[PDB]
């Protein structure tokens, strides 16, 4: 399958907002959006492309959602999979666990095989540590809905623009 599952957790429904502008802003190369509230960690292998999206909580612990799949994650197999992370989370007020979240869940699934796509510039934000930093780049894409609303749409235009040549659609 070349369509893009995108798995995501929302608490206050922002990332769930992301998500849905993500597909759109994909065009007519599907994506499949995934509420992880509903989803068995089995229905990761249904894809080759995936986009894992989660907020950071609690002074940098995972959605909790996604915390109940990621104790499941040594049950899947990432081999041959592609994988590209975003992010929402408040860099002022957090400015010390900005984006720990995808660090997290994307340390666990590059070690059982999965290959990181999607990687982003650290250029306009403002914050001080992050697990999501990979030799100063992010991880994947930084959203910031409490304090930079307005740069969205366009980070995620630029975004998808790499990932498409990232999963050679
Ligand atoms: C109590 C609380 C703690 C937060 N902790 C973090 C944090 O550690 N790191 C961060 O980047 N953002 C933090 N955030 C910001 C949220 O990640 C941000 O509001 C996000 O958009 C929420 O996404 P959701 O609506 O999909 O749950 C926190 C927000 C609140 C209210």
């Amino acid at each position: 399958s070349k369509k893009i599952g995108l798995f995501y957790g929302t608490q206050t429904g922002k990332t769930e907002s992301v998500a849905e502008i993500i597909r759109d802003e994909f065009g007519n190369d599907v994506v499949t959006l995934h509420d992880v509230s509903q989803a068995e960690v089995t229905d990761l292998n249904d894809y080759q492309y995936l986009i894992i999206g989660c907020p950071t909580w609690n002074i940098g612990e995972l959605q909790s959602d996604w915390e109940g799949l990621y104790s499941e994650l040594d049950d899947v197999d990432f081999n041959g999979k592609l994988v590209a992370y975003f992010g929402t989370g408040d860099q002022i007020g957090y400015a010390d666990n900005f984006q720990d979240a995808i660090g997290i869940l994307e340390e666990k699934i590059s070690q059982r095989g999965g290959k990181t796509v999607g990687y982003w510039s650290t250029d306009g934000y403002d914050f001080n540590d992050s697990k999501a930093l990979r030799n100063g780049k992010f991880v994947g894409l930084a959203l910031d809905e409490d304090n930079q609303s307005d740069l969205t749409d366009d980070r995620i235009k630029s975004w998808v623009a790499q990932l498409k040549s990232e999963f050679g659609l």
